């Protein structure tokens, strides 16, 4: 079975296993794949996006651990670029309309969020064992 | 090569880089590995050390996104026997004198921490942005 090189961008702030969850769809999209993983920059996302907490070192040095991950970029461009795709031989984006040249060009392919397991959620957990009053 | 199972176990609440890099030292302490990672029940870990914020669930699941970890055992006993060692085969626990009897059996093997990388060191860093007044 032919090898198809997925690519998949984002932050990646603070890695939980709703971002994980997703690199595995990205990753089992098809029998035989190289997942390129796109960690978008701190400046970038910051003007563009929002706030931030890990720099980029420690979000890329995060994701080298993640077991569905084969390649990383990082930075990774801003904006995604038919070029781009051509000089990393990517054969589809994994997203879960900016994306619809990508649609219109057959190479887009939808990945799913899962809610309420971001790191934000589970400090909302510890402050629950201090009651108002 | 001969392949050497290695056993790590730990609570891993909140998966954060410092427990990954701990982990891909047990598995790289031998040229060829079998990683089995236990995790530490809830009550056990509550009554013996301590404030738990994930359940055994979210705890394992988010493991088995780590590309280092070959076989989890969960819940794993909260004390290991030279039994258990003989049960799964087990040739070196990985670990950080509760191990005085691996150490005299040539059973023990050290890897290390690493500090300032804890999903509380980052949320002090979030709160950074509000000075006191």
């Amino acid at each position: 079975s032919k090898n198809v090189v997925i690519y998949a961008d984002g932050v990646y702030d603070m890695l939980h296993l709703g971002h994980m969850k997703q690199l595995e769809q990205a990753k089992k999209l098809f029998e035989n794949t190289t997942l390129i993983v796109g960690v978008t920059s701190d400046n970038e996302t910051k003007l563009f996006k929002g706030q931030v907490v890990q720099t980029l070192e420690e979000r890329t040095e995060t994701l080298k651990h993640i077991r569905w991950v084969d390649e990383i970029i990082s930075p990774c461009p801003w904006v995604v670029t038919p070029e781009f795709l051509e000089k990393y031989k990517i054969d589809y984006v994994a997203h879960d309309d900016i994306y619809a040249w990508l649609k219109r060009a057959g190479k887009f392919k939808a990945t799913q969020r899962t809610e309420g397991v971001s790191t934000t959620d589970l400090i909302v957990r510890i402050l629950k064992n201090y009651e108002d009053y």
